[PDB]
């Protein structure tokens, strides 16, 4: 509990009730899918944990070994903690995040009340501190989205899912990974740059302001990033997009965060601010 422990598959199989695919609310252990695995709630040393059971065969093992690597090298207060792993029976064990993810909380999943603007402000500051740490350590996340911004007991932002993280000039790849709805144009075209993480963070900001998912096949607009075009071509204001589930959302602060989101969502990757400027602008906001 000061070190990365190697877990027996039978210890994990046991504390997750044989990896009980049923959700928590019905009495099961499943917390949700993501990061090329299923996340189960476990119980080790009278202490709660989150167990990711991973599910090509060599591509997955690569993402397991990447996660252990990144998680040992990158330890910050705005990053999730790795407790241990298992390869004996592939499971990654993490410190449990009682408030799940920013995505679940923005959706008010399983009776949770909406997040206030004040907590939404601190979450965005925290997530930006987390990306800044990775970026300061020549790491590119590649899959920044609200589903993997996790929330602790004080609703502190804790960035997760490092399986696709790249450790480094803009380079190109043959294997394009990430979530379309959050991805910058160049990242969709095969480029690997921390600039693409900035763009992805910009989408996260609009999700925070509006409470809306990044993509909706029937909604107009379908892609949340397109609301920037509706605001620019004066058919709407950010005011019109503010999440109705808020009490405390002030217009001066909402417009300050949207100014940050707008800069992050620049289609020209070089015109975007770096994460240090995103941090300074978000701190100025409060
Ligand atoms: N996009 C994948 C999802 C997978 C499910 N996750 C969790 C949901 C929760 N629901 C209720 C209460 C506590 C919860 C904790 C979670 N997870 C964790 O505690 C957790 C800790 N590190 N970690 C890393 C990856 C995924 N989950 C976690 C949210 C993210």
């Amino acid at each position: 509990d000061t070190r990365f422990h190697s877990f027996s598959f039978y210890e994990l199989k046991n504390v997750t009730n044989n990896f009980d695919e049923r959700p928590i609310s019905v009495g099961g252990n499943k917390m949700g899918e993501g990061g090329f695995g299923v996340v189960y709630k476990g119980y080790v040393n009278n202490t709660t944990v989150a167990v990711k059971k991973l599910a090509t065969t060599e591509e997955l093992k690569q993402q397991f070994d990447q996660e252990i690597k990144v998680m040992a090298k990158c330890q910050h207060e705005n990053l999730v903690e790795l407790l241990g792993f298992s390869s004996d029976g592939l499971c990654l064990v993490y410190v449990y995040m009682p408030n799940g993810s920013l995505l679940d909380r923005l959706s008010c999943l399983d009776g949770t009340p909406p997040l206030s603007w004040h907590m939404r402000c601190k979450i965005a500051q925290g997530a930006a501190n987390g990306i800044n740490f990775l970026h300061e350590n020549h790491h590119i996340h590649r899959d920044i989205k609200s589903a993997n911004i996790l929330l602790d007991e004080a609703f502190t932002a804790k960035i997760s899912d490092f399986g696709l993280a790249r450790a480094s000039q803009t380079v190109m790849t043959s294997r394009i990974v990430g979530t379309t709805a959050y991805m910058a144009p160049e990242a969709l075209r095969g480029e690997i740059t921390p600039k693409s993480d900035i763009y992805s963070f910009g989408v996260v900001l609009l999700e925070i302001i509006t409470g809306l998912p990044a993509v909706d096949e029937h909604r107009e607009p379908q892609l949340l990033l397109d609301i920037k075009e509706e605001i620019e071509d004066e058919e709407k204001t950010i005011e019109d997009y503010i999440d109705k589930k808020m009490n405390d959302a002030d217009s001066t602060s909402v417009e300050a965060m949207y100014s940050v989101a707008s800069q992050c969502l620049h289609e020209k990757k070089n015109k975007r601010p770096d994460i240090k400027k995103v941090q300074q602008l978000l701190q100025e906001m409060t």
